RNA sequence: GGGGGCCACAGCAGAAGCGUUCACGUCGCGGCCCCUGUCAGCCAUUGCACUCCGGCUGCGAAUUCUGCU
RNA sequence: GGGGGCCACAGCAGAAGCGUUCACGUCGCGGCCCCUGUCAGCCAUUGCACUCCGGCUGCGAAUUCUGCU
């Protein structure tokens, strides 16, 4: 069940928000245009990120190519987001 | 063998040199005048400190009173210094 | 960093030395507390969101002198 | 933050913002590459000194303009 948005967890929770978004953008921008990267460090949402790609093909390539990739010395676990991100559902 | 200088190890190695010196001074100056606090973060000397008291009785009181005291969530391990500090030997 | 409370202290002006600062100028530099943005340490969390928001603890910078009343 | 290399850049005058800053004013805010203070993540280290000094990885302060010539 592919999706425009990939769900990444098992992220290093010590990395700050602005730095985590910039590093996630640096390693995921080669798969295609990124519309947004959503990161929160609250108890519920820490260690996780949502990367919204402009095209589902980019998300599929990113999920297959970056699965288990070490990122701040922790392997990224990548799934498709279970539901459409708000911006995707509105366009 | 009460020495002017107490040797403290099992110290939190993530604490930076200036903060470690100020915090060690806050709890040990209660026991008497401190002549110097020697802290190095090199591989050999990290997690350790030398607190030099002006009088030997202060070092004995500081040792008996602060043995095992939680310090940055690690129990302080205090001994007398095996040899005199350079500044004490020259006095 | 911010906001209050005690206990000092005759006022105003000035010089220098410091503190903060890439540096310079303004500014600030008596003791003890309390509250609070950030930051750090430890604990807890493997969590599917479109969002301020887990807990505890700690850091909370810097004095001499000279005029006038 | 600093030190270098390679290109790009006409002067005067302003407005807003940003960066550095306890906060203002001065100052600074084009691109790429290399080295590096610091900082951060991971790994290793329980160590008796009077001192630069373990390894690897990452970030690398800040502007679009605006008129006149
Ligand atoms: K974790
Ligand atoms: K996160
Ligand atoms: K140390």
């Amino acid at each position: 069940r592919p999706n425009h948005t990939i769900y990444i967890n098992n992220l290093n929770e010590k990395i700050k928000k602005d730095e985590l978004k910039k590093s996630l953008h640096a390693i995921f921008s080669r798969f295609g245009q990124i519309l947004d990267i959503l990161v929160s460090r609250s108890l519920k949402m820490r260690g996780q990120a949502f990367v919204i790609f402009k095209e589902v093909s980019s998300a599929t390539n990113a999920l297959r190519s970056m699965q288990g990739f070490p990122f701040y010395d922790k392997p990224m676990r990548i799934q498709y987001a279970k539901t459409d991100s708000d911006i995707i559902a509105k366009m």
